């Protein structure tokens, strides 16, 4: 396909604004439609996935208006996702080749624990990602990735609105399928607002919870919260200065230690460019997309960024998100003059291995404009006691949230997005199809699973983020323990059999294995041991010993139970096939490498012989997926084939679950 410049043009012609040029790809219109089936209030990335999974799931079914205050897709924290996200792009119609223009590549989870009374001493844990002819992960820059999913929901018959904001004071939401009347206005200032007759408003409004927050007050949970502070820094192009042996860049990495742990995320940035130039690569990847242009022939980032007229740079996310229960110094102003830089900079030197790391970046000022050197959020973790009533519902960061740990908002949260976009047919149907009362009496059944999942998922995921930190307290609970059983419990089993039909249903099923009952009787063993020892002190060398002990004892039964085949010894590099422990072990398989030329991580696959980020060619070393232990070319073309295409929808088949198999 022939590249074109229709927004850009377009923009020009008209001096449009960023809401004005985003808002006149609307299928419907630029302006707000008098009547919607759905409006979905914020288009942060799960009202947008909501949006997608709901038409995609049954098409031409239910007119959506997503409502979203930013004038442009606007900054957001949350960067690293897992293989299940990646599964439901590729079902959308968005594989690898297309997203690694747009997305950093993601290759697996790395830990590094930090020893606080022996500076200087670590340990790790390692596992990878999954070759390229499987699968990949992104770490995706969230206004790139909210633009993505605006263009592609607008392709879909779903209309957008930016620079637009629910007023919440005047909206009107009622049950049955009497109809709500949602007032949609440009901000406080405006007093010409629209209102938008509809049946289901769907709250995706983030932590804001603008308006499940009117039904019931925020949650908390018993015990210290978490705090984050964070910012933006280059990203080297070359790694081998990290103080940490084997560390690699394309994982998200973890440095872990007892007040909790460090992000560390490589991705690129688009920012600087204008709005209009990104509609138009947007448009012109998903173009490709849809006809198949295969990686070699695709143009690079930096190609693309020449050809529409965008700026394009390497980028690492790094953050703290520590206990609340922290002890700081009265005085930090030696450290900076604002607080989120004052306890950044003061962590780095509270330990030797944190600041000889930090030594390899450099501070990017206001990245995402004035004000945005630093960031810093206070008491991360909350659930919302009511996610769903007459005439609405709530999703993602909306229902609840727990920690950046194991990104759970994201890739966990999606399941909710999702399973309310399938519910959300039936819901509208009955409104249109029984009277009031027993409409809305259907509809009260109908969510009462929704309801009791949210419920008990936002607990699950606290408990499985105190597990984690408890562990992280000694180097090694972190990575036998906690990471351990992360893993066992919360891989994603059956996944290739996954379609748009049965996604929903796995999703949540899967609660990253936060769910399973081994996971939850070690991590309350854990929790219950390590929560009595003061966090300033260090943990005694018998209850290492003994969690240890009861850990790798629960572990071996349910290993046993599990009938999962899976290549252990491959994916986790501390770890023999059956799970045990190997002190020296190193081997592992290896997916990807480093371009040369711009430093970019690429996939190993034959068919990508030049890297897709700066175009370069390489020399052999895609064909050369290293597998260890082997597999014979026979293994080999069977693994491939599984992942090539996703299954048809098949009602006679049974559902499998991604968590491991009960021992009977
Ligand atoms: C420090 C930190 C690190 C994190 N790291 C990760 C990670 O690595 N991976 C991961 O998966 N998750 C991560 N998360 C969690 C993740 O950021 C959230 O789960 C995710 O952004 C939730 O998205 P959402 O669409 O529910 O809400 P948001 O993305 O917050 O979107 C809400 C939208 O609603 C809009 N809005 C608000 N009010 C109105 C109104 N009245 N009218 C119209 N629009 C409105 C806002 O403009 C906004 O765009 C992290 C969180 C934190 C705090
Ligand atoms: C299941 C997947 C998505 C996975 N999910 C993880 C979660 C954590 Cl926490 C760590 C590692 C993984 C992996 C690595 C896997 C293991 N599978 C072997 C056959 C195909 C596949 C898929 C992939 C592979 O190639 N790599
Ligand atoms: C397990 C059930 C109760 C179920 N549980 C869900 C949870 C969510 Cl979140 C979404 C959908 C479902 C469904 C629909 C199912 C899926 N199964 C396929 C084989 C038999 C069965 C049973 C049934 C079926 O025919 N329909
Ligand atoms: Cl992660
Ligand atoms: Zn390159």
């Amino acid at each position: 396909p022939t590249p074109k410049y229709t927004f850009t043009e377009r923009a020009a012609a008209g001096n449009l604004s960023d809401a004005e040029i985003l808002n006149s790809n609307n299928p419907t219109g630029s302006e707000l439609p008098d009547e919607s089936d759905v409006v979905v209030g914020g288009a942060g990335i799960h009202g947008l996935i909501y949006a997608l999974h709901a038409s995609k799931y049954k098409p031409n079914n239910l007119k959506i208006s997503v409502i979203e205050k930013n004038t442009r897709p606007g900054y957001k924290i949350g960067e690293s996702t897992l293989p299940i996200f990646y599964t439901w792009c590729k079902l959308h119609g968005i594989s690898a080749a297309y997203l690694l223009r747009l997305f950093g590549l993601k290759d697996g989870l790395c830990f590094y624990f930090l020893d606080r009374e022996n500076q200087g001493q670590y340990t790790d844990f390692c596992s990878v990602g999954a070759p390229g002819l499987v699968l990949a992960s992104l770490q995706i820059e969230r206004p790139m990735s909210e633009l993505l999913f605006t263009i592609l929901a607008q392709r879909n018959g779903v209309n957008v609105y930016h620079g637009r904001e629910v007023d919440f004071k005047s909206t009107v939401v009622q049950g049955g399928g009497q109809g709500n009347k949602i007032a949609v206005s440009r901000g406080k200032y405006d007093s010409t607002p629209k209102t938008i007759d509809s049946a289901l408003f769907v709250d995706a409004t983030g932590r804001f919870r603008q308006f499940c927050s009117k039904k019931a007050p925020r949650h908390r949970f018993d015990g210290w919260n978490c705090n984050a502070f964070w910012g933006y820094f280059t990203a080297p192009k070359d790694e081998s200065k990290i103080p940490f042996d084997l560390y690699e860049g394309d994982h998200t990495n973890h440095l872990c230690f007892p007040e909790g742990w460090v992000w560390v995320i490589r991705l690129p940035s688009w920012e600087g460019s204008p709005i209009a130039n990104l509609m138009d690569m947007v448009t012109y990847i998903l173009e490709c997309a849809d006809a198949g242009v295969p990686g070699d022939e695709l143009p690079s980032s930096e190609e693309l960024a020449r050809m529409f007229g965008l700026k394009f740079q390497w980028v690492t996310s790094i953050g703290f998100a520590v206990r609340n229960d922290v002890k700081y110094p009265e005085d930090l102003s030696a450290y900076g003059t604002r607080e989120a830089e004052q306890k950044f900079n003061y962590f780095v030197q509270k330990y030797e291995l944190l600041q000889q790391f930090m030594s390899n970046f450099e501070l990017i000022e206001n990245l995402y404009g004035p004000g945005t050197t630093w960031f810093i959020r206070k008491t991360l973790a909350y659930q919302s006691p009511v996610v769903s009533g007459p005439g609405w519902l709530a999703i993602g960061d909306a229902c609840g949230f727990t920690n950046p740990l194991y990104s759970p908002g994201i890739n966990v949260g999606m399941s909710t997005s999702t399973w309310a976009a399938q519910l959300s047919h039936p819901i509208v149907e009955i409104g249109k199809s029984a009277p009031a009362d027993a409409a809305e009496s259907s509809i009260r059944k109908l969510l009462v699973p929704y309801d009791d999942y949210c419920k008990s998922l936002v607990p699950a995921l606290e408990q499985m983020n105190r597990f984690n930190y408890v562990c992280y307290r000694d180097t090694r609970l972190g990575p036998q323990v906690a990471c351990l059983w992360q893993f066992f419990a919360g891989i994603e089993r059956y996944l290739s059999d996954v379609n748009i039909e049965t996604f929903a249903h796995y999703a949540i099923k899967w609660v990253w294995g936060a769910m399973v009952p081994e996971y939850q009787q070690v991590a309350q063993k854990c929790i219950e041991h390590i929560e009595t020892v003061p966090l300033d002190e260090r943990l005694p060398d018998a209850m290492v010993d003994e969690l240890l002990a009861f850990s790798n004892r629960i572990k071996s039964a349910a290993v046993a139970a599990d009938d999962f085949s899976l290549r252990w010894d491959a994916i986790l590099r501390s770890f023999d096939r059956s799970l045990n422990f190997v002190e020296g072990k190193t081997s592992r398989d290896i997916y990807t490498r480093q371009c040369s030329g711009c430093g970019a991580w690429l996939q190993l696959r034959p068919d990508w012989k030049k890297c897709h980020s700066c175009g370069l060619l390489g020399t052999e070393p895609q064909t050369a997926v290293t597998f260890d232990p082997p597999l014979t070319a026979e293994e080999e073309a069977l693994l491939y084939a599984a992942w090539n295409t996703a299954p048809k929808y098949d009602p006679s088949k049974e559902l499998k679950l991604p968590t491991p198999t009960r021992p009977a």
